[PDB]
């Protein structure tokens, strides 16, 4: 059988192991009601399109047991079929007691029977539309249903692992309400703290009250969602062990409102510590970002971006401004990203992403991965070895530079393919039409050669090491992959060279040696 | 064999015989990192559409010998195929010691070798980017490499002489350094200048210093990069004797500013007297002419057009503007012309040239060669003869007017179809979408007859001689050239002549008779 996937860390870098070597995620979702079989002719256009080697699929417990207990995996069984026809791997997004937030993706015997799966009760009496986390109900019967889906898929895919990850609900957490204020809920945050908890956040013992103080309510939802989808995600990797993991309803990563107008108890940045804590089970927490501000953006990969978390942007925007993240993503070590919304079912998810998802948005995103896809082992590895950085252009169009031993490395945006990036006489090109869209990633394959890929950026090398040394770029091969083996395609000289490394919008790939003379 | 092609002067006039006869260069350079057999593919469509009759190609030192005395003339040889099959010419461009000033092109073995291979010392004491032409070490490996290359060129093209002029080094010279300050250098500058020198340029004998007093250092620099060359050039000719020119990065024709901030060195318009006195084996001096302005385009086609310097613009701009400047070349005796960056490999060298090469661009410069490749054998001839008069749209529009014995030719900018020169009412058609895009040449074959052509221009002819008789065009003859021989087609009268000729978009050949009466 293929080697299970597995999410590695190694020095507080991060891999998911597929076939046995690292494997980047250049992902894509569908919308959310498109994972039936009278949808696929209108969703494998756009995934083929777009050059996704990895597709999210939501696998709904409504759809598998319909009725308690009468399983249904036949969409799945042809899902797999389909996408191996197309050579993609996938990732099942399980869709159970949590889909943004709400139950509403359960099976009717579970939703309308509130009696036997209750929802939390708000601080006024009044139920939520939100399931309560507390429920040993709710949870022996969401856990039996993500088994069962386990064990089929160990039936029908140990042998390729098509699959590669398994999301386990989808962004968890209430609006509305910070806990569950019940009866038997408060008999529980009147009582101890979890010790296990207590230590994880460098609290003081206590009851809920005593040791988290105005953190209290937010991190006993937490706590509790947490344990709820650890319990899930232990009973299914007990027969199936793929890498699981959660995504999350963000807050803003700058000026964060109060937990009851964002999805409390979902793995918002401040309660990553507490999710980690509750769910060991879980591999790594995901963020969603539809924040299409530069400064945002960066801003919620650095929180999610740890030694102890793998960044995966498992939701993005589809509006073409998005397209350039991926750069910004795997230039800070992350193993997957992916934009949500491509098919052609004539969904659109503005004002979060594109209003009408046609070939002509698709191909905004195809171009990136275009160019990815057939590097996307190379990257792996060598991000997974520490030598990658990279960036998106920012709003602004400022410069990012960095130094990667002796030499620093720098993305410019605007520029032509030829003058001097200090000509100041030469304006710059001007804005994208659909906003900012360059981009670029650099290996340090050792101390004097790199890799280096973009696109609508320059790419320019100095020498950090303040030593006096002039330097030249000695050689600029570009090359590409066929079967994951570099060909010599020519080497870059004269003007191409002379103004450091402009990107396009088609697909260029160098191999660049630094000397000094 | 085919005979050797020769750069000939005949009473101040030039040609380039290829075949026993003189031939016209309409010729168009690739990009710089454009000569090798993965992109040939995007070259050769760009070429077949521009009609270009000749190619310029890099011939690299790091291509040709990437390790010492290991010559490998693998792409030459597929080019020279190629070549063949597409029946055009090549002149082959020597990029070794000098590439736009810089050791770039030199492969590692000698420009990561500078205690072997020296770069110049600057007047600060500290070492510039750019090759000492005082050292013999540079010399002899650089002529080593150019004589392997003209004798494989011998053994695979003397039978057909695809290859018709080779380029020696490119736009040699120094930016930021007007010499070698180094103690070698100062050794020899403290010294005598040379005989030859001194009576070149009509100074007096004493050293460097004495001699040329405030343009010594230029003068010094100029002098031995023209040496360096001048020997690299002999040694391929005393294998293979092709003609072989120079090129130069130009300083202003106008308002030139101090040397240290051009190409101090390389063939710019004060040191043409040194290049000739310097470099006996080379033919000519060619301009790079990168200004879109007529005023400084004509200025630049007067210094490098003399009675001992055949006029060939090697290199000029690819925006559209640049199209009608074929016209003022031809016009002015030139052998050739062309356009730098003709193909489809991504690459615009804006604010030079285009910023995109697609096949509209390239139509653009296309028209001109379409009309003027099927008659360049006999404007060549014609043009050595001293027959040949033209002209390209000014950039205000004004006439332009000449004497040819007893008449006057005019070339008119902006006029329609129909209507005399002299309708103050009628409005001019407005300005080019990409330019100013109009310009004549007219050749006369005897005293009476003339050969006229010409894109969005009206020729008008008069009486120049001042004896009162009336004139008329008595016959106006369009036809065309097949197998270099004229066909008739038509006669133009009435409307067509009525309003001089009016020349469209488009090819039309005339060959007009006139008289008085």
């Amino acid at each position: 059988d293929a080697a299970m996937p597995q999410l590695v860390t190694k020095d507080g870098r991060h891999a998911l192991m597929v076939d046995g070597a690292p494997f980047l995620m250049l992902a894509a979702q569908v919308n959310n009601s498109s994972a039936w079989p009278s949808q696929m002719a209108k969703v494998w256009p756009a995934i083929e399109k777009v050059g996704a080697n990895t597709v999210q699929v939501p696998i709904a417990w409504e759809q598998i047991e319909p009725v308690e207990g009468q399983f249904d995996f036949s969409y799945l069984d042809l899902l797999l079929e389909q996408a191996r026809e197309r050579k993609v791997r996938l990732v099942l997004l399980w869709f159970g007691t949590w889909k943004n937030s709400s139950p509403s993706y359960a099976p009717e015997w579970v939703k309308l029977d509130d009696k036997r799966f209750p929802r939390l009760i708000k601080d006024d009496g009044e139920r939520s539309y939100s399931m309560s986390p507390l429920a040993k109900s709710t949870l022996d019967a969401d856990r039996k249903a993500f088994v069962a889906l386990m064990t089929h898929l160990k039936a029908k895919d140990a042998a390729q692992k098509t699959v590669i990850m398994v999301q386990v609900e989808n962004e968890t957490g209430t609006y509305g309400s910070v806990r569950d204020f019940g009866p038997a809920a408060q008999k529980v945050f009147n009582g101890p703290a979890p010790a296990t908890l207590v230590k994880a956040v460098g609290a003081k013992p206590g009851t809920w009250s005593q040791a988290f103080g105005k953190d209290a309510d937010e991190f006993f939802h937490a706590w509790h969602i947490g344990r709820f989808v650890d319990q899930v995600a232990a009973g299914g990797k007990a027969v199936y062990p793929l890498p699981m993991y959660v995504n999350a309803a963000l807050r803003d990563p700058i000026k964060p409102g109060d937990p009851k107008t964002y999805s409390a108890g979902g793995p918002t940045d401040n309660v990553i510590g507490v999710w980690q804590a509750a769910a060991p089970s879980i591999d790594l927490i995901a963020p969603d970002i539809y924040m299409k501000e530069s400064v945002k953006y960066e801003a919620v990969l650095g929180h999610y971006a740890r030694p102890n978390n793998a960044l995966f942007v498992a939701e993005t925007g589809n509006d073409p401004a998005y397209a350039r993240y991926v750069f910004s993503t795997l230039g800070k070590q992350g193993i997957g990203w992916s934009p949500f919304g491509m098919d052609y079912t004539g969904y659109g998810n503005y004002p979060l992403g594109a209003a009408k998802v046609d070939e002509a948005l698709i191909e905004v995103f195809a171009a990136n991965y275009r160019l990815l896809a057939p590097m996307a082992r190379e990257l792996a590895r060598l991000s997974f070895e520490g030598k990658v950085w990279g960036g998106a252009e920012p709003d602004d169009r400022a410069a990012q530079t960095t130094t990667m031993g002796d030499w620093t490395v720098s993305l410019r945006y605007g520029k032509w393919q030829f003058g001097a990036s200090d000509w100041t006489w030469l304006k710059d090109r001007p804005p994208g039409p659909q906003g900012p869209e360059g981009g670029g990633l650099v290996a340090q394959l050792s101390p004097n050669e790199f890799l280096v890929t973009g696109r609508n950026v320059r790419v320019e090398f100095g020498r950090a090491t303040a030593d006096g040394k002039p330097m030249m770029m000695a050689r600029v091969e570009e090359g590409h992959f066929e079967n994951g083996q570099w060909v010599f395609d020519r080497l870059w000289n004269g003007d191409q060279t002379d103004y450091g490394l402009n990107f396009t919008g088609g697909s260029q790939i160098l191999r660049v040696k630094l000397a000094t003379y």
